[PDB]
């Protein structure tokens, strides 16, 4: 019923990508087949609604794909409801402290561990579960990823990976760019500089290690060096825009084209 | 309120694409940003919506692009409501003789071309009209293309082509080449045979020439050197599935990627 941390735990590489536009739930089926583990729902940036999850995440659960969501706050409406429907976990956006990362545990996580509450039906995917063990084997697959695109967050970095329950860490890049004044140069020294930081302490932690790169899946590489098993790469608007612009633009090219 | 005809009369070479799984309407506004002229919903092959079409359609008319739709069956149903909803036009598969081109005609075209019905509101677009002119104008905007897929049909073609009202004609590969005995074999010289000998009925009949590649853009470079201005290259879902795949397999093959 959980596929992400299992793969993690065994040590594997695992390959994701952003959904922005999409919601027709065959996009999981597309990805499944395209080879990803897993993709992330963006309801910061985007207006997916707590249905149109749902699908995605029942296509997802028999298709062996793991739903992430990047939420725009941390609180109990987002928490509880996403894990009850069958997200296996988060990526949390511009953490700044620990304190935020054990709220979003205390939510997240079933007694002792935290104070999610137990539901049924769908938090059982729908099957008869011992529940004393059941609660017990969930907490241990439930997924939750610290974004981090500060630079108060990148010196406040130990504190934040520190927090027990906190399984990996990866970068918002072009927030992080804007924090250092440099917006939107993602591949400058300084970015990178900051992303070493933060690999140190996450490995100091015993933390996961991610890595988001926009564009180029070639420049996974330098994570991939550095034992990142958390790639997220790209993502579906552009795949949209940059496959169909560049066929569009050879036909415009053709000789004989009449503009 | 109507782009494609304008265009094709200008003597322009048109871009477009097929939509089989995106029902977002913001796709409208990728495809526009990436230079498409229109776009064609399947409707033959997959599960859109007439409301689904209508949200596109919505977004489509102000962006300037122009949608047609591949109906599975010439009826009333299909094309009085997706004309009146504000599709161009059409896509008609698998056409096999000149009655079906004059029943398409019949309903696509107002009095005295045709016997679509009058409506109002959408059929506007919300906008007053003169309705004398307007039928009128609107009669010479409606576009009618035939898809060819039968060896008969190309034995055929003049008759098919001679109706009044039809303004292009296409295309589909994998049946005519079925039709062939050869299914699949897309780039056969018997394929492109068939092509050559439909062209030439179009010439004859100053029916628009149409062109649809699945895959490789640059194949296009053969429809327009023969003056085909119906460009119609690949899909949605190729786009997915082709960008989607080869970022993932460039990063398994990362030197350090633990499967
Ligand atoms: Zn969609």
């Amino acid at each position: 019923a959980m596929f992400l941390k299992k793969k993690l735990s065994a040590g594997k590489s695992v390959v994701g990508t952003m959904l922005n536009l999409v919601y027709n739930p065959d996009i999981v089926r597309i990805y499944a087949e395209a080879g990803l583990d897993y993709f992330i729902v963006d309801c910061e940036h985007a207006a997916y609604t707590f249905r149109e999850i749902n699908h995605l995440v029942s296509v997802a659960k028999n298709a062996g794909v793991s739903v992430l969501v990047r939420i725009p706050q941390v609180d109990r409406a987002h928490v509880q409801r996403l894990l009850d429907i069958g997200a296996e976990g988060f990526m949390i956006p511009g953490v700044q402290s620990a304190e935020t990362m054990r709220e979003t545990v205390r939510l997240a996580k079933y007694p002792p561990l935290g104070e999610r509450g137990v539901g049924g039906s769908i938090v059982t995917d729908f099957k008869p579960v011992n529940w004393a063990e059941w609660v017990q084997e969930r907490n241990d697959e439930i997924f939750i990823m610290a974004q981090i695109e500060h630079v108060k967050a990148v010196e406040d970095i130990d504190s934040i990976l520190a927090v027990q329950g906190v399984d990996a860490v990866i970068f918002g890049p072009r927030d992080l760019s804007n924090d250092l004044g440099i917006i939107g140069q993602t591949e400058h020294p300084k970015v990178y500089e900051c992303y070493e930081k933060v690999y140190r302490a996450a490995d100091r932690q015993g933390v996961v290690k991610g890595f988001f790169t926009a564009a180029d899946a070639a420049k996974m590489g330098w994570a991939v060096e550095r034992g990142a098993q958390m790639l997220l790469w790209s993502g579906d608007v552009a795949a949209l825009q940059t496959y169909t612009a560049k066929g569009v633009k050879t036909i415009k090219e053709l000789p004989g084209f009449n503009p």
